[PDB]
């Protein structure tokens, strides 16, 4: 209902000397009130921790307002004789954003110094509000190729 979340480009190239790659996001066709998307960087050919790449994993905000995001990744330098690496990001499926988690939760515990008042409640609102729920494209993923460019460098001279 909330229309189509995916990436701008279903591959990108990213400079080996480049800082940090931002890759664009699209938002929804159908923008409704706030949304957020989570999303990770995946191993493929490109050494994780800090090796080849900076992994990354986190969310991103859109909403009616919120127009596009960015995952910022840092793409790191060149180990020994590496031709380029490649490495996919994967955004999770949208997540509605529910304002009020906290609904109220006081009530008295008769009893001095306890925390477990017993809420017994278990409602799957989510599915109820999943009746509206925002939905991803149609495959969501990007293959980001490190890719060897000195000529531009981040290095600035």
């Amino acid at each position: 209902h909330a229309g189509i979340f995916t990436f701008e480009e279903p591959v990108t190239h990213v400079s080996e000397s480049i800082g940090i790659m931002e890759v664009k996001v699209l938002r929804t066709s159908g923008a409704r009130g706030n949304v957020i998307v989570p999303y990770k960087t995946i191993e493929g050919t490109a050494r994780g921790g800090g090796e080849d790449f900076e992994d990354t994993c986190g969310e991103l905000e859109f909403q009616n307002d919120e127009i596009v995001k960015t995952i910022s990744v840092k793409v790191i330098d060149d180990e020994e004789y590496e031709k380029n690496k490649t490495f996919f990001l994967e955004i999770g499926e949208p997540r509605l954003v529910e304002m009020s988690e906290k609904k109220g939760g006081f009530t008295i515990t008769e009893e001095y110094d306890d925390k477990q008042p017993l809420t017994s409640k278990e409602e799957e609102e989510r599915r109820i509000a999943e009746m509206g729920r925002p939905i991803l494209g149609e495959h969501t993923k990007l293959e980001v190729i490190i890719e060897e460019s000195y000529e531009f460098k981040s290095t600035v001279d």
